[PDB]
């Protein structure tokens, strides 16, 4: 399997956060989602952001997030809001 | 995407990235976090530490708060300077 910090959008540190949250793979990325990884990493480090989360969905769907369809951005921003308050 | 989809740009800074004539994240990375610094306290001394590491995170796709530590040294020295503090 490829390393986390060589699929679109994810770093070093967005690699560090996932697997510091217990998601060691892309495959184990997939299987939890975009919004279940953000979750476990803000539980970490709350300082985790709107954009990191468009980071980790397009990491997902293996784009670049800023081609994520506009619904799916939306959605994103509405779960976000949620959480932030 | 927007300027304020970006790791770190708050709306205020989305404006006065703007108002500098620095328009979109393309633009942003065209310029770098020093010369996007510069047109804004240009305009604005008052922008700060805070605003050049966002925009370094910016450029970089991460949390400012993820920044490697010889970058963040590297925009210290670089603020230090511009606000009267050079190396001697």
């Amino acid at each position: 399997l490829a390393n986390l910090s060589e699929l679109p959008n994810i770093g070093k540190v967005l690699e560090q956060d996932l697997i510091k949250a217990g998601i060691k793979t892309p495959v184990e990325l997939k299987d939890v989602g975009s919004k279940e990884a953000f979750l476990r990493i803000w539980e970490n480090d709350s300082s985790v952001c709107m954009s990191e989360l468009y980071a980790l969905e397009g990491a997902v769907q293996g784009i670049r997030w800023h081609g994520l369809d506009e619904a799916k951005k939306i959605e994103l921003k509405k779960f976000h809001q949620s959480l932030e308050g």
